[PDB]
C-alpha cells in the first residue's frame, strides 16, 4: 500500500457510482488506506454546487458543471444509450430497432439536465417524432425496475444494463439513432493536485496520464483542450 496521507473529494452521479466507479474506489482505497476518500452521488446540480462551493476536488458526470466556475474539463469516456425491453416483448427478437419504430412504445427513461436525456430529445425532434414518455426517473435502477413491471420500453445509458446484472433483460443498440455521450472528469483549476489524485484519475481513466493532465491545466481556452483530445481515442462503454 501507499502511505500516502491527505483527503480526496468527489461529487458524482448515480450512474457513475453505480456502474463505472466500483472498482476504482475498492482499488483506490486498497492503494492509499490513509487517504480519507469522501463521495458526494447525486444531481448534476448538486454535483456542480459541491465543485463550486470547493467541497468536492473532482465531479465526475456527463452532465455540465457551473458555467462560471473556472474549471478543467477531461473527457474520459464516450457512451451511448440502449434500448431495453424484456424477453417477451415484441421488440426482444429485433435486435435492432429505428427511431421511427421506437417512437410507437410507451418510453421509461431518464428526467431532464439527467445521464444525456437531451440526446434523446434532439434526435426525436430531428426526426419530428414525438416520444410517449411515460416514465421519467433519475437513476437506472428505477428505471429497469419499472421496464422489468411491463410500462415500457427503456432508453438507458449502456452501462447501466448488462448481461450479469440484467440477466432478464434484452439489450437492443440504439447506435446510429443516438449521438454518443460523453463523461468528464471536471476541477478547479485551482485545486492543488496531489499524488493519490493523478492516481485516481488514471485508475478512472488510463489515457489521462500526468502529463496529459498537467498539460490541460496549463491550456486555457477549454475549446483548446478539447482540440488536444481530438487525436486521442477515447474509450467506449
Amino acid at each position: 500500500t501507499w502511505p500516502d496521507k491527505g483527503s480526496l473529494y468527489v461529487a458524482t452521479t448515480h450512474t457513475q457510482a453505480r456502474y463505472a466507479l466500483p472498482g476504482v474506489i475498492k482499488g483506490f482505497i486498497e492503494r492509499y488506506p490513509r487517504v480519507s476518500l469522501h463521495m458526494h452521488q447525486g444531481s448534476p446540480t448538486q454535483i456542480a454546487e459541491a465543485v463550486s462551493k470547493g467541497n468536492a476536488d473532482f465531479a465526475i458526470a456527463t452532465e455540465a458543471l457551473h458555467l462560471y466556475d473556472d474549471l478543467v474539463m477531461l473527457p474520459c469516456y464516450h457512451w451511448n444509450r440502449s434500448i431495453v425491453v424484456t424477453p417477451e416483448h415484441p421488440l426482444a427478437t429485433k435486435g435492432s430497432v429505428s427511431i421511427e419504430e421506437l417512437a410507437q412504445y410507451p418510453l421509461v427513461t431518464y428526467t431532464f439536465g439527467f445521464t444525456g436525456r437531451s440526446e434523446l430529445d434532439t434526435a426525436f425532434n430531428r426526426a419530428g417524432l414525438t416520444p410517449r414518455i411515460v416514465f421519467t426517473a433519475t437513476d437506472a435502477d428505477v428505471i429497469k425496475t419499472y421496464v422489468r413491471l411491463g410500462l415500457g420500453v427503456g432508453v438507458i445509458a449502456s452501462m447501466a444494463v448488462d448481461p450479469v446484472s440484467d440477466p432478464d433483460l434484452v439489450k437492443l443498440d440504439a447506435n446510429g439513432i443516438f449521438s454518443h455521450s460523453t463523461t468528464k472528469i471536471g476541477f478547479r483549476r485551482s485545486t492543488f493536485l496531489r499524488s493519490y489524485m493523478y492516481d485516481f484519475i488514471q485508475r478512472f481513466a488510463p489515457h489521462l496520464t500526468r502529463d496529459v493532465v498537467d498539460t490541460a491545466v496549463a491550456l486555457r481556452s477549454n475549446e483548446d483542450i478539447e482540440a488536444m483530445f481530438k487525436d486521442i481515442k477515447l474509450p467506449e462503454k
